């Protein structure tokens, strides 16, 4: 036996790039550990990256905004949401839904 990890170590500081492509029907949740922001948030929210598979550093960015609009008026809906983020509805779908049953938002 005797095997295992020896000692490793990067010194290079890489960058995160965006691209899009397909993916497996039959696949795994977002892998948080290790995503930037992955602390910003608390479990609740982390639950939502990883069912809806978005990155928990951006569903940061979208809060203010989202709220942002919202605190203006006060009546903010999907048709808007989706837009203030413009990303795929279907995204925000389950992001929208759970600000408006947390009391962040409310739908018009």
């Amino acid at each position: 036996g005797s095997s295992g990890s020896s000692g490793i170590d990067s010194g290079l500081s890489p960058s995160v790039l965006m691209a899009s492509n397909s993916g497996r029907r039959s696949a795994p949740p977002l892998n948080l550990t290790g995503l930037p922001g992955t602390e910003k948030l608390n479990e609740k929210e982390k639950e939502l990256c990883q069912v809806v598979r978005l990155v928990p550093g951006a569903y940061l960015e979208y809060k203010s905004a989202l709220l942002n609009e919202c605190h203006k008026q006060g009546g903010l809906r999907l048709a808007q949401a989706r837009a203030l983020i413009k990303i795929d509805v279907n995204k925000t779908r389950k992001i929208y839904d759970f600000l408006i049953r947390e009391g962040y938002i409310t739908k018009a």
